[PDB]
């Protein structure tokens, strides 16, 4: 019960996590004509990556214990399908950021190797 209220705690804060990490990639707009903001919003966007890599971790972590707790064949049918919602949305909140991650670092430093 301390497990499905540890895990449960931890998916609240990672979800959250996530949601603002899209907020802040969705603000991050365009990238520069000017090579010289390029570089910074290339540089800011290693960090950012730095960032997604550590809550990787944690989004994997709250995977092991969500499926642990199915697993173990100790939950009500409810909670047992609320269990599976949540990785479900766990597993496509963070896939769709991990893309447009990877894209931008990409198109940030496709943009660079050539004006730079």
């Amino acid at each position: 019960e301390v497990n499905l209220d540890r895990y449960q705690t931890a998916l609240e804060e990672v979800l959250s996590w996530l949601l603002s990490a899209e907020d802040t990639l969705q603000a991050q707009g365009e990238i520069s004509n000017d090579v010289e903001v390029v570089k910074d919003q290339f540089h800011t966007h290693e960090g950012y990556m730095m960032d997604l890599t550590a809550h990787q971790g944690r989004v994997g972590n709250i995977l092991q214990l969500g499926s642990k707790l199915i697993g173990t064949g100790k939950l009500s049918e409810d909670e047992e399908t609320e269990v599976q919602e949540q990785m479900n949305l766990l597993n496509s909140r963070w896939e769709c950021l991990r893309v447009a991650s990877m894209e931008k670092q990409s198109n940030l430093h496709r943009v660079l190797m050539d004006l730079q």
